């Protein structure tokens, strides 16, 4: 009764929450998606038919940053409806707490993809108010499930990040997180504050303009690391070079990022 698995690329992936599909498209054992235009289709025989005739090798809009074979495209909700709506139908499999489907013509899309000779194939994707009444720099974020936890989400977060230096803005992502949304953003918090604090010193201040995560995220990932004092109502940094490294040289860090290569990313304030 309602859609429990997708095909989408060479994988099929089940469902993790209520996506509001139309009811019909609901009803058959699978929906079939186009991993390019992101059409979702009801049978196997009409996914195959697709297949032949859909011309697009890679997502709508503008491509804002191309490394090797990792690209980010830009997808205004107004300029590309359609395929924002799909795209937001899909993410609602994968997110319990996304609520807007439709009306997606306030935000703006960015599609990450890894390139082959067949085309630019979807990884995931946040989305970004246009105008963030409350300083949020991500609205949701998503991976599909066979690629996360492999450097992706990071990747994204970074991201996110990029573009709010670029701005010249802090920012934090829309809450409530995910249990691995909340996991990725502690970490990918103290990797960044650690190294900053390792390659010069900073105040709380400083490190939010050198990185626009805000002073609260900021404030919150050094008290889960304990380099925090409070002295007369304010939060101060009180690390050695030392304790800095020991954290550094920690098992957690030691997979290999995909990095944001800033040079590589074309984009200016809107
Ligand atoms: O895939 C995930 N996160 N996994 S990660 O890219 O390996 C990663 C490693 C280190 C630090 C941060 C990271 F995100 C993932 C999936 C869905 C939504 C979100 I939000 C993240
Ligand atoms: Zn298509």
């Amino acid at each position: 009764k309602y859609v429990d698995k997708i095909h989408i690329g060479n994988y099929e992936i089940d469902a993790w929450y209520f996506s509001p599909f139309p009811e019909d498209y609901g009803k058959q054992p699978k929906l079939w998606l186009c991993e390019y235009c992101l059409k979702y289709m009801k049978y196997e025989k009409s996914y195959r038919f697709h297949l032949g005739q859909c011309q697009w090798r890679q997502p709508p809009g503008k491509e804002i940053y191309r490394k090797s074979n990792i690209s980010v495209h830009e997808v205004d909700g107004k300029d590309h409806k359609i395929y924002c709506q799909n795209l937001c139908l899909l993410a609602k499999l994968f997110l319990d707490h996304k609520t807007l489907y439709f009306d997606v013509e306030p935000f703006v899309f960015y599609i990450l993809t890894e390139v082959d000779r067949q085309g630019a194939h979807i990884v995931g994707y946040f989305s970004k108010e246009k105008e963030s009444p409350d300083g949020n720099n991500v609205s949701c974020i998503m991976i599909l499930p066979p690629y996360q936890r492999r450097g992706y989400g990071r990747f994204l977060i970074a991201f996110s990040y990029e573009l709010s230096k670029l701005e010249s803005t802090v920012g934090s992502p829309e809450k409530p997180l995910s249990d691995l949304g909340k996991l990725s953003y502690r970490s990918y918090w103290s990797w960044v504050l650690l190294e900053n604090l390792r390659d010069f010193t900073l105040s709380i201040k400083d490190l939010s303009q050198m990185t626009s995560i805000t002073q609260n995220d900021i404030i919150s990932t050094l008290q889960s690391l304990n380099m925090v004092k409070y002295w007369k109502g304010q939060h101060v940094i009180c690390v050695t070079p030392k304790l800095v490294e020991e954290h550094l040289k920690s098992a957690q860090y030691k997979k290999p990022p995909i990095t944001v290569d800033s040079v590589c990313l074309k984009w200016a304030p809107p």
